[PDB]
C-alpha cells in the first residue's frame, strides 16, 4: 500500500528539487493530475484543509491532457511548468507504487540533455 | 527597482509556506502568470535554464484569467491551485513592487476565515 | 536466533513502516491487541534510544494473543467498547502476515479481520474566502 | 561624524542591496571607479569579519573619483578596455545619488551614465528533452 | 465556554508540555486513566491537523474518574497488572492540579498518587572503548 | 596547505555530530588543543573574536595531557568530554593535514564497541 | 520541573550559538560544570551513552572553580572556552530553572562591550 | 582538447580550492594578473550559472601574462600601487604550479613569488568583558 500523507508531500517535494544532469532519466506528469496529488497532500499550507479528502484523491496518474488519442504520443507544443511538471526516476517510481499508472498509458520518460539556447539578458551598454 | 532573481526565488519559496491564520490577508495570483514568473527566475530546478531571459519576463501581474470582463469581478468556480496560488500580505507586495500591477487592475484581497467543511475519510470499520 | 523470524532490526524497521500505509477503501486490516504488541514493541526495541530489554527471553511475546479483545464463549466474537491505541493496533494485510510468519497465532484463535470504509466527516478548518 | 552622510551601517546595508537591482531595458546605471570603491569599501567595513580599518580617517574616499576611468584632453571620454570589477562597479540611479549625496562627485567631472540594453546571447543548459 | 476551565488551546499547550517533565527523584506524580485521557485530548484537539470534535459537548470528558484503574470494594486501591500509555498516563503535580481545576475530582475518588525514584538498570550503548 | 578557517570550523563542526557505529574507529584529541583550535577558527559566536589570530595559532596536534611520560601510553582514568574530545576518522585525518601531529606522537585510535553499562534512571513508582 | 533533556540539549545547543551585541548580558559558566550537564542530556553523539544516568546529574549550576574563596569574587586570568562558557540571558535563566544556582553563589553576569585588540595576521607581503 | 591540460571543470574546481588556501608564515605565494585571470575564469566557467564563453577558442587565456604588473626596462620589477583583487590575485605554490602546467607562463618572464609574513593589526570586536 501507499506511504503515508507526510512521507508522500515529503519525499516529492525533496525530489522535485534534484538537479538537471546529463543522461538522467525525467518523467512528465500532467500539471492538472499533480496540482489533485498536491491537494490530496495538503503539499501547500494555504490549501492543506482538503489533505486526505477522498473527494479529492488523484486516482492513478492520468497524462491523458498531455497526450493525442489513437499507439502513445505526446501532443505537440507543450511547455515545462504550464502543461507538466517533471519528476526524475525515484518520484515517478514513488508515484506509480502510490497511486498506479491509469491503464492504457505508457509512462513519458525524457533524458536531459545539454542544448544550446538563444536568450535576452538586460546588460549594461557601457560601449556604444 | 526589482530585487536580483535569486532573491526573487527565495523571497517568495519562503513566503509561500506562510500557514494559515485566521484574520490574515492574503491575495490571488492568476496561475499562469506565477508559472511564468517561475521560468523567470529559476523557481524549478528542471525548469531553469531560462532564469533571467527576457523572452520569458512575466510583465506586471496579470489576473485578467481569474475576471470576467465588463467593474472589477471574479469568475465563479474557481479552483486554489489550479486557477490561481495565493500569497499573504509580504509576498504579494513583493510581487507588485517588482513588477507591478496590470494597469486597470486591483488587487484581489481576501480573509482567512475558520470554515467548516465536509469530508471523506477512510478509516477502519472495527464495529458493524 | 529469532527462530527463524527476521532479526529484530528488521522486524521493528518493517513494522513501523507498516502502521503507517496509507488507508484504501476495500482494503483489509487485522486488529493486534495493544499489550501483546507492547511487549513484541519492547522485545524489538521499538522507537527508543536505551533499548532496554531489546531481545529478552522475558519479553519475547509469544504466538500473537488476541484473547484480550474477545467475548467469552463458542464463536469468536470482538469485545465492545474497545478503543485504538488503547485497546489495539492496526496493520495492513501485510504486516498482520509478517508477525504471524515470525510469531504465529495463538492456537484457538482466528484473525480480526475489519474493512476499510470511507467515513463522512465535518471539519474545521483555516480556508481563504474566496467568495463571499 | 560622517558630515552630513547617512552612518557607516546604512551606507553599507543600502549600498550592498542597490549593487544587486535587477537590470532593466532603458534604465540608467552608473560607473564607478573600483579604486575608489575599494576605499568606500573598506571606511564602511563592506563584507568583512573584521571590519579592520571601518571609519578610520586616512581610508575616508573622498569626493567621487572617476578619472582613472577618463580619458585626458577636453571633453569628458571614456577610457577603452575597461572591465566591470576590476576598472570599475556598477549602481543603478538610486545608488549613484545616494553615493554623490554621501561624498559628492569630484570637481570638473560628469557622472559616467550608460543604459540598460537587452543582449541576445547563446547558453548551454541541461535540458529535459521532450521532442526528439 | 468552557464553564471556567482555561481555554482549549491553553488546556492542550500547558499539558503538552506537563506531560514531559523531566521525572525528580521524591516528587509526586498522579495517575489519570487513559480512556478518560484519550477523551480530553479529543475535546481539546491534541496532537491532531484536523482537531475532528474538538469543543463536541458530546465529547466533554467530565470529572476526572480514574475508576477503571481502581479495585471495587471500601478503601481505594490499584488495581495490579496496569501498564503506563495503555491504562494510565503519568502528570507531575502541578499537570493532577491544573485538570483537577477544569474539570474536577469524581465524587467518592481520591488521586492516585505516587513517587520518583531511581532506578539501577543495565544498557547496552556503542561507546568508543579507550581502555582494553 | 590548511583549508580555509571557515571551512576547518564547519567540516568539524559536522563530523562532531557524526553517530557512534559498531567497528568504527575514532580518535581522542586532548580536550585543550581543541579548545585552542576553537579560539582559533572562531567556533563559538562567543568566543570569535581571535579567529585568524596567530597568538592563538594551536600549532601541531598534542595529545601530551592524554599520555603519561616515558613507549606512547595513555594515562588512567581519563573522561570523555572532561578530558578529551573524540573525532571520527575523517575529521582526524582533516585536522592532521591542517596542522600536523606533533613530532613523537602517534594518533590514539580507538574502536566503537556496545557496551553494557549500569545506569540509574528516575521512574515513577507505581507499584511498591 | 525541569523540561525533558532533549528539549533542554536542544534549546541550550540553540542558545550557545547566539551573536554578540554590545550591551547585552551574558553569564559565566564553569567549563567543567556545563561538560557534566553535556554528558546527562546527551549533548554529544560521541557521548550520549549515559544521558538520563543520574550517576552523572550535574546537580545545582556550580561556578566554585571560577571563585577565589572568603563575598563572591571572581578569580584572576581565566580563560573563555578553557574555564567557563557563556550563555546568553535566556540560557542562563533556563539552566537556574531547571538545575538551581547553587547555594551561597549569585550569577556571574558580564556585559557585551566593544573592545580594541592587537591580534597577528598572516598576509602576503607584496611590497618590502 | 585543452592540449594536454586538465579538463575545465577540474581547473575552476582544483583553483576555487586552492585561492581559499589558509596563509602561513613562511610559505611563496604568486601574484597573477586579474585581467589574465578574469579571462581564464570565463573560459573554465567560473562562479558561473550561465557559465556563458566556457571553452570558446576567444577567450583562451594563453599563457600566463604578468607584464601590466612589470614596469618597463631591463630587470623584472613589479609596478607600485598595485591593488589585491583589482590588479592581481594571489595563489599558493601549488595553484602557480597548476597554472603554469595547464598555460605555460609568457616568454620573457618570471613568476612573481612572495612570502607571507606575520602582521600585527588592531581591531576591534564584541566581546563580553569579564575583568572590568
Amino acid at each position: 500500500g501507499a506511504a503515508d500523507l507526510d512521507t508522500q508531500r515529503s519525499d516529492i517535494a525533496t525530489l522535485l528539487k534534484t538537479s538537471l544532469r546529463k543522461g538522467d532519466t525525467w518523467y512528465l506528469v500532467d500539471s492538472r493530475w499533480f496540482k489533485q496529488w498536491k491537494k490530496y497532500v495538503g503539499f501547500d499550507s494555504w490549501d492543506k484543509y482538503q489533505m486526505g479528502d477522498q473527494n479529492v484523491y488523484p486516482g492513478p496518474i492520468d497524462n491523458s491532457g498531455l497526450l493525442k488519442d489513437g499507439a502513445q504520443s505526446l501532443k505537440e507544443h507543450l511547455i515545462d511548468e504550464l502543461d507538466y511538471i517533471l519528476l526524475p526516476t525515484e518520484g515517478w517510481n514513488k508515484l506509480v507504487s502510490w497511486y498506479t499508472l491509469m491503464e492504457g498509458q505508457e509512462p513519458i520518460a525524457r533524458k536531459v540533455v545539454e542544448q544550446g539556447m538563444f536568450v535576452k539578458h538586460c546588460k549594461v551598454e557601457v560601449y556604444l
